[PDB]
């Protein structure tokens, strides 16, 4: 008995788009299925003269065990009545060439410290989410302070993902 419906996550009250721009290391994350990004993953947001946010991420994969590539994006992400919720349209622009449609979610943030992203892409029947990925954002790679700690810790569970992160290796490999 604990609400995770989707429908009814809370998100960023008030998510100021360009206060969120710049970089953003992933720290831990909770995978979907199938391929994606697999550490030394960074995220380079921004927000052109318009009001459009777009960002592009950065990270490495492997292959069958054959191979470790540096995949590189880009997404667009189309507005909503919710500020705190897009749409995103992502492609890959270097080896990578898959295109894609995921929603968007800052659940929270301050800009200056760390985040919480979230992206559903499948509802079960009863209104859960049957494939999801989040990622924790840190603006300081060497982690977040004690008060970005309990936020986080808040939101993973308020998420129903408690527990099913897993941290991210950062080595400069790409
Ligand atoms: O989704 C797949 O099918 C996939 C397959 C193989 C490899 C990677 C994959 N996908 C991802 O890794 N990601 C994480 C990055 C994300 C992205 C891309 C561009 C700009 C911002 C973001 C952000 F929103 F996640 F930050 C797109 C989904």
């Amino acid at each position: 008995e604990r609400d995770c419906r989707v429908s009814s996550f809370r998100v960023k009250e008030n998510f100021d788009k360009a206060r969120f721009s710049g970089t953003w290391y992933a720290m831990a994350k909770k995978d979907p299925e199938g391929l994606f990004l697999q550490d030394n993953i960074v995220a380079e947001f921004s927000v052109d003269e318009t009001g459009q946010m777009s960002a592009t991420a950065k990270g490495r994969v492997r292959l069958l065990n054959n191979w470790d590539v540096c995949a590189d994006m880009v997404g667009t992400f189309t507005d909503t009545e919710d500020p705190a919720k897009f749409k995103m349209k992502y492609w890959g622009v270097a080896s990578f060439l898959q295109k894609g449609n995921d929603d968007h979610w800052i659940v929270d943030t301050d800009y200056d410290t760390y985040a919480v992203q979230y992206s559903c892409r499948l509802l079960n029947l009863d209104g859960t989410c049957a494939d999801s990925y989040s990622f924790v954002f840190s603006r300081d790679p060497n982690g977040l302070p004690p008060e970005a700690q309990k936020i986080v810790r808040q939101r993973q569970e308020e998420l129903c993902l408690a527990r099913q992160y897993r941290l991210i290796v950062h080595n400069g490999y790409c």
